[PDB]
């Protein structure tokens, strides 16, 4: 176990299991490789594991997300992976703290403002 792809962080980060994240923190340390790369995440659109994790929630409470957040701020670069959004034609500018915003949360908006993400990105 040294590797997985994009669709087995997306699977794991849907169901909300926060026991399994210790795996993808040694996946951050090795081959200086991050979450916040064009690999871990699609294409396509550009959706990010926290907008995967961030579109099916439990109710109002997840375990999955903020343990994401601590292993990736240790070795992330300049973007948080809560200042990157996609970039594509229909989506362009639209971040994780939007979709927060949409599903009508103030626990999720709470951690990703007092984690780093910057109110002032235009969608």
């Amino acid at each position: 176990p040294n590797r997985f792809d994009r669709d087995r962080l997306f699977s794991v980060v849907s169901r909300g299991v926060p026991e399994e994240l210790t795996g993808l923190l040694e996946y951050l340390r090795r081959t200086s490789k991050y979450l916040t790369d064009s690999a871990y995440t699609e294409g396509s659109t550009g959706k990010t594991c926290l907008m995967k994790a961030v579109l099916n929630l439990q109710d109002g409470v997840n375990a999955c997300i903020l343990p994401l957040l601590q292993i990736d701020r240790d070795s992330g670069n300049p973007q948080p992976l809560v200042n990157a959004q996609c970039t594509d034609e229909f989506y362009r500018g639209h971040s994780a703290l939007h979709i927060a915003i949409e599903k009508r949360s103030l626990w999720c908006v709470k951690l990703l403002v007092e984690n780093g993400a910057n109110v002032h990105i235009r969608a």
